[PDB]
């Protein structure tokens, strides 16, 4: 453990995605980006066009759009909110 980094930020982070009335989850080993998770939800989705937001709680937050956003949706494990566009 420890060796220049190790898992800069923590191990895998879950993240539990809202599609519609169903729900997943993604493990971002620190280099997930905004277009790779683009793909990973894709085919979890059933379709090509969705968006994906920090689940707050009342419905959706900061609407993910670039590998900052998902990176750090990464560092600080927030539950994404996916819809169909």
């Amino acid at each position: 453990g420890a060796m220049g980094s190790s898992t800069s930020g923590l191990k895998t982070t879950k993240i539990k995605f809202y599609y519609k009335d169903d729900i997943f989850a993604l493990m971002l080993k620190g280099d997930t980006t905004y277009k790779e998770l683009r793909s990973k939800i894709a085919p979890r989705i059933d379709t090509d066009n969705f968006k994906l937001q920090t689940k707050l709680f009342d419905g959706s937050g900061e609407e993910i759009k670039t590998d900052s956003q998902v990176s750090n949706i990464i560092q600080a494990k927030l539950k994404i909110s996916v819809h169909d566009i």
